[PDB]
């Protein structure tokens, strides 16, 4: 069962000590970080969570995955520390996941600053078995790091329309978009009013998704009545987070000068994902 | 529910109005045409029904696929009018049907004569999503279009061999023939004897498959008693109609100069397959 | 139901006849010689058993698989013969075994002996399938014949080493390995202790899986208690082994020279893969 953030590590080098009996999170994590041709993780560890920051191959998506240590199995962190993992390396040791392992233990020692220790258990027949990743201290990209700042609940004011998709939802529309197009236009008039998903193809094909219950998605809206709010954005790395079918439910929020921000939440596992223009 | 065939569209600038509550059977023809390598899709709209025309990409076989106005949700045709569709550019729309769609409405107006107008629903939310194609006034393959006289019950009589197939045991059998040759023997002597299927390749491998109850196929013969029936024919057609598995249970019918008729029926959608030598 | 085997032969000419109610058996063992690159097959008939012979590529591996015509529902043979076969020939023939075929029957006779008659049955509809397979008398590889007598219950004695693995985790085991590695070390101190499967690929990723528990595994060791036994094994061909499923539980034994012995018995079939250095 749970235990949560503990005052002393189990082992005396460890500057990190984690474990969780959902390992599965780290897989479709890890696949989402595929998808979006991430070639390095940056990783934060802190007394409370630890952190995974990347930015998708264009630049122009940051991704930001919390795991709090109040609601894993067990966490130790020292202090606040980074490292680095090439994501390549370690791509199929996440695949590897599967419904054998019951339980997923991280350990970084000060003695060996350069090893980060994955451990899987399968409980059946007391088998273990045991990563030795190595990993580097990271130069930190400071733009990715503060786009943290910048999807704190205080900070979506100025989000005046957003709804809420199931990740099969949200897998249909962008696989659908994705078939003809890499921009879509999104547009709502201020009020009752349906949302629309469109692009024009000219002397092929033009598509339109319209959602004609805001209820029904949970969306909320404060654009003003006489106003319309319309952006342009790209649909490439949400195609990559949907498939990569991390979660559940994914909150979909829209800002006037075209970000784009995803949230979902289950258990442990925080992930935001912001797109700029 | 189905209120067949109406006296007025609810639109006016309506030339075509077309609803359906089974939109899979469109995935699956166009899974069919894909498999065939059909370019472009004739259609033919009058009062009464809809047909698609297509021919493989070797010529040599014929499709015509109806379905029955008086069988649909609801139907409205002017008069009879041809479309032409680019196969590529509806291929990606036609594979986006899934469970969550439970209508297809399809419309076509006098005012903009190189649209075609698809509308999918997904009623759990209501999410509309509509496609505008754009579509051609096609130049007529009357060869293509007169193969339909051909297909009439009438014209069924010098088919002097015909039985039926699931379309598992369809899929099987020229799966299992495509693995090593592109032709067949189709073979059977007068009486109550056997059907055989069946090839030679010197020095490597002959296949025969045959069945030895008539009964279990419902095949009918009016070969007479003295005679061999025995046709070659070729089988790659055969594997894309299977494949698409569009049907349930498919007539096989057999001419003494080597054309083969495959007809499955399925609600409101009759599709015919005729090819010849 | 099964008779085993026969005295005398249903049909005269028959050199070989053999009748068995899970063709499945042959796919999966088919499925195996694929993986393991084998481009020709070995085939003794004996009048109490069938075996197939076969090296992997690398020829480092050597897989004897048996069916015992005791064990089967119909088996005669007049005597000792062997038949070559070419694998790729018949690939496609054993891939299509499914559930529609409830009957396999293997014949071959004296009049035709460069031919091997492989006879498929549909029982739902009378259909029967029959395939004439070219084939030719081999050179003997008297090396792969005789890899036979090294694996008789006398020979395991310098097997210290032996434990079971169900197929879903040898599949797991060398899956996982496989992604980094081409070579593995076996690990076990003499008495009761953990064995360990471990490698290390320096600056990137070291591996170790550790069974705790030698009884879940069925772990039997007579390395003496002061002594360690350590391997290290090529996994290429084990990897193919347990992907091929074709078992439900695998006996491995290890030697101290190097060599890996896997076994698995499921009614009629013995499948034995014996691995070198």
């Amino acid at each position: 069962e749970r235990k949560g953030i503990l005052e002393k590590p189990v082992r005396p080098q460890s500057r990190l000590e984690f474990s969780y009996d959902n390992p599965l999170i780290f897989k479709n994590l890890f696949i989402y970080f595929k998808n979006l041709k991430s070639k390095n993780i940056l990783v934060r560890c802190t007394p409370t969570e630890i952190t995974f920051f990347s930015r998708d191959q264009s630049q122009a998506s940051f991704v930001i995955a919390t795991i709090d240590g109040k609601n894993v199995n067990h966490y130790y962190a020292s202090d606040v520390f980074w490292l680095g993992i090439n994501r390549e390396l370690v791509e199929k040791m996440f695949n590897s996941i599967d419904r054998s392992f019951l339980k997923i233990t991280i350990v970084h020692r000060y003695d060996k600053p350069e090893t980060l220790f994955f451990i899987f258990t399968d409980f059946d027949i007391d088998k273990e078995c045991t990563y030795q990743i190595t990993v580097s201290e990271p130069e930190l990209d400071m733009d990715l790091i503060e786009m943290e700042k910048s999807i704190s609940e205080e900070r979506l004011k100025n989000y005046p329309l957003r709804w809420e998709f199931t990740s099969k939802q949200l897998k249909k529309t962008f696989s659908d978009l994705s078939n003809y197009t890499e921009l879509v236009t999104i547009e709502k008039l201020g009020g009752d009013t349906p949302l629309h998903l469109y692009f024009q193809k000219f002397n092929s094909i033009s598509y339109h998704e319209m959602y004609k219950s805001s209820n029904k998605i949970n969306l909320t809206s404060t654009i003003p009545k006489s106003q319309v709010f319309q952006i342009n954005v790209k649909i490439a790395h949400i195609k990559s987070l949907a498939s990569a079918m991390v979660t559940d439910k994914i909150r979909i929020l829209c800002e006037e000068n075209g970000n784009l921000i995803f949230q979902s939440e289950m258990d442990a596992l925080m992930l935001n994902t912001i797109t700029l223009n």
